């Protein structure tokens, strides 16, 4: 089982030598480790915390390079919206080896593009994006997000048949194959669409008013039954623990 | 949260300095130590199976004596009936400290009984005991159990007000209060229904014609969201893998 | 000629529920249920309030006619039974002010008298008697030893207008003297305008206490009798079954 | 685009009455009256809250929309004019959550943060920056020293999403840094969250004063910066000149 | 075995809700979390660290309270003066638990005082103090203690017929009788109460990192743990330090 990239933030400030800051502008909002006002372990449950509103982030983790050629792809995290969010992306991106991570932006060339994005009422949406012949191709089944204060678990899987699931809290939600789920092309044919050269940098560039999003518990593998084992490990052993100290908190605060 | 009692079987032959054989009977059947033929990871998945046809069973485990009056009681335990069980048994009993293990057999009086039992197309359910008054009282909802050949998370939850939760596979399937769910009164009154001045051994002790089932990760605690934790962290991790391995058998079988 | 301003037996079913509130001011107080226990001298007679869960604050109380002491005594009785053989937590009551607010009580309301057994660990076993003055609740410099054992045992405390107090267990003087001398108070300090409101404002750690026959009088002979009528009316009994029961579990 | 999430400069006659509410917590606080004084840039303008009676606690309070200062900028701004000179007495406001019962207001009541001029005799002339936390209140450990004289005087706090703070007196910067350093919260690097506060819904003047007369105008809480800069130019920047030629001539007039 | 008290800082961040800082003193230097310029694993290696020159310290950790009364006593924890100290303590405090730790300080009565100071090229010893009807009393035995850059294991094992023993890098370097290796005025030994252990200290030069504490009642275990601990550390460390000197030289 291959472990192309993890972080769990476990090692104190280790992560500030694991990530880099966009400059592509003066003013983006900064990330900041924190386990939020309530959580299931104070310490296993830090991330990367949203800490200004109404800002643009850019905050990006190389690892070594591979492709998904011939093989499973597996890109997992947790994504916990404490602030219960009005308008805020919570998605991912999955960059190619030959991004300058010093100039990140919305504009960057991507891979993938998975994740949460909530913005009012009417939008609250998992994003599937695949780069294909310099479109970035959004997939067209609609698949609701989650939009509580709890952690949530998003898993996205990508095989070298073209199909592809997408689970939220280590269950399906939605499954198909590229060929049906995207408009790639007038008709079938290209067997190769899931498949990228490079894969060398995951990428947080995304857009918050209300902030206070926290990411946690990042992996990019190639098994699909670790990616569920790991995913059992992190978001199932805080889910119990973190609803219990948020209900405590909520009684309290009702009186 | 108190951890009363904790077995995963993960430091070898270990156990066989924990637990202890009646010797009521010359010929119970002898439990030992296997992960069987398919498995999520070889070593974790080791527990105690059954190993012999058509007999009664009688093995127990003691711990520091408690009493869940005034608290939680969480009982919780995995089990496997690998062999397609066609009869046979698969609950917990948990005994006062004043039980000789030596000569603990089907008639040994015990607090409380737990768990699945299967017996032919008419019965998969799943056993909730209460010793009251000298009767051993029933449980009046029927509960189905699961009876394929996987592993599975079976959890009791008895609480102080007389409420009581049951859980498959970390997921409520029956709930209530033992005032309504059990013939212990003809009318309501007798808060202490749920109490017991104390525990101090765990025993499996039940019937099987075809054998090979595989109890693993007993835990006895007082604190739900540990025993969901736990649950994830033992169940939850060898759910995905075993079901692989397992898929493989039967398509090499196939062929 | 006695005046009863509080009497608390229990002894008409649920009837209690209507003489009793809980308090509101937190959401996870624990919860005081009706119950003899498991041994008892009259599975009847010796129903009371008890804790029903570990590790929890308690708050429950009782209204009566409010009243004053000034120019009176006063004798606050009850009896106390901890089944559980107990291993820390409070046995004690407290008198309050009839402007006590009895849905908000908690361990920081106003009283104006705490008394009863406290027990914490190897080394506390002991009678607060707490009197409220100058705004400071004032502790008594007296160390008096409670019971600790399972049985049900009688507290007694009594207040006169002299400022003399007397403290009796069992129905019997443990201790006594004089404010002036038992306190270190900042000559009427004995009395209250008022009284309206019997709380049980405790915490525990092991549950099971038993609280029954609850007694507010000015009358320190009338309490003897009805400590005599109820305590003395238990005792024997309760030992004997309790012995029983013993006596079984040995065999 | 800034938030004004509170303002006051009391210039519609009376209708102050109806936004600010008196404690009942005891029954002998001071009580504010409107005034603008003996001296003043305006007669109108300058009109704010007066404290009118000596050796007093004071507890007048005023709500507005509830809010949270989470991901952002926090400035709390108003004038202080010690008219009568004072020896001893508090000159200081404090933020409180929503779930403050306003007719109940006390020295002991739970805020989230203290902030401005607090004056007893010779040795104290201090700015008084109070955070709440953990349920403790802690102080600033930096020295600020206050203004003193018989003048409006701007005081200005500003916080910073960073965990950054700056004081300003009178427009212009008189002390600044970061709360980890500058507050004794906790060990290590500290905890990025300490700034912020749930929610914000009462201003309160809770406070004692031996000699009285001090007047309280123009309270301003936003989320910006420049904004805070330009409405304190727009108001204590309209009233000084003006208000010290007339106290000067008052000055003068005595002499003779 | 009991295990009274246990820290590694493996938890990121999770020491500062463990120990708590004395503010008997506003100008009392402040302890970093860090593992230094060399280590042998930059994670497990993380300790408090002094961080200012020419200060006091005075940070403690409450832990459920204990007597070693009818019982073997092993304090137990690691020091690495990375600076290359002149002149500073190393050495820990065990308190009562009727310490206020915000009030902690040089004059605070404590149970026993153990560990390496360090002062000028006179002094490098291993204190072993016993505080006894009200005197703390000081070892009449001259222990000299490690002033390299390294980090070492340092132990008291103090038992119940008032022996004791004190070991560096897991290795005996003194040992007798309370009775005759201090002049006190028969549980010498014993203290009723164990509550706080504490660093309070006074330092020159700074960069002393001080980790995996444990307080514990079985010396086997504490020596398990040293091997762990120490004897997981050692070698590496000194692989880097070398390799770095190298460097340094060119
Ligand atoms: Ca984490
Ligand atoms: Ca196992
Ligand atoms: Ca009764
Ligand atoms: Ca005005
Ligand atoms: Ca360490």
């Amino acid at each position: 089982p291959a472990v192309y990239f993890k972080e769990q933030f476990l090692d104190g400030d280790g992560w500030t030598s694991r990530w880099i800051e966009s400059k592509h502008k003066s003013d983006f909002g900064k990330f900041v480790l924190s386990s939020g006002k309530f959580y299931g372990d104070e310490e296993k449950d830090k991330g990367l915390q949203t800490s200004q509103k109404a800002r643009f982030y850019a905050l990006s983790a190389s690892f070594e390079p591979f492709s998904n050629k011939g093989q499973t792809l597996v890109v997992q995290f947790t994504v916990k919206h404490e602030q219960n969010i009005d308008c805020g992306g919570g998605y991912v991106k999955l960059f190619p080896n030959s991004l300058d991570q010093t100039d990140m932006h919305g504009d960057s060339e991507y891979n993938i593009m998975f994740g949460p994005d909530i913005c009012g009422p009417g939008t609250k949406k998992v994003h599937v994006i695949f780069n294909y012949k310099g479109k970035n191709v959004l997939i067209n089944k609609d698949i609701r997000c989650k939009d509580d204060e709890f952690t949530h678990l998003y898993t996205l899987i990508v095989r070298p048949d073209n199909t592809y699931e997408v689970k939220i809290d280590n269950s399906q939600v939605e499954s198909g194959s590229l060929e049906d789920d995207w408009d790639f092309l007038p008709g079938s044919g290209d067997p190769s669409i899931y498949a990228y050269d490079n894969f060398g940098v995951l990428g947080l560039d995304l857009w918050q008013v209300k902030s206070g999003t926290i990411f946690d518990n990042f992996l990019i593998t190639n098994d699909e039954a670790y990616a569920e084992e790991f995913g059992n490990e992190t978001w199932g052993v805080t889910k119990a623990a973190e609803k219990q100290m948020k209900d405590k908190q909520d009684e309290e605060q009702r009186l």
